[PDB]
């Protein structure tokens, strides 16, 4: 019934790398009697993690003191700046901001990639002087957009 269905949906979300708060998951669920992980994910893709996400990044991730970050985990792109292409990404878990550099041959992130886009990081990601080092091996674009995204609330 609704209790066990919410439980198995919550398990599926965590297994996929999402870190949403309990209140966030309720917000993304259209009814306690119509729990559908696809629809929870669709709404979350198109929602600001500052509103629905749970903290999972280390507070000092930009300090240099953190050297690695293990996936799976879903992050949100706040801003993008521009042989493979190289982009600089400002990202957030909804609580802590971090910065990445991304090298992509297959070109699935561009400077046109909308703010609010979600990406999933997989495996162990190196962080070199505060920059996460991303490439096509450890980064998957999940999509979504957060319209009219404001970087600083």
């Amino acid at each position: 019934g609704p209790g066990h269905m919410a439980q198995v949906a919550g398990a599926a979300l965590s297994q996929a790398g999402w870190y949403l708060s309990d209140e966030g998951i309720e917000a993304c669920t259209s009814s306690p009697d119509k729990v559908n992980v696809n629809d929870i994910i669709l709404i979350a893709l198109n929602t600001d993690l500052r509103t629905i996400g749970k903290k999972f990044l280390p507070s000092d991730i930009n300090s240099g003191k953190v050297e690695k970050l293990e996936g799976p985990c879903v992050l949100q792109i706040q801003k993008i700046r521009n042989a493979p292409r190289m982009l600089r990404l400002q990202m957030t878990d909804g609580h802590i901001s971090c910065t990445a550099v991304e090298f992509s041959y297959m070109s699935k992130i561009s400077l046109n990639t909308p703010p609010g886009t979600k990406v999933k990081l997989s495996g162990i990601v190196d962080i070199k002087n505060g920059f996460l080092l991303l490439n096509d091996s450890n980064t998957t674009v999940l999509g979504g957009e957060v319209e009219h995204l404001i970087e600083k609330w």
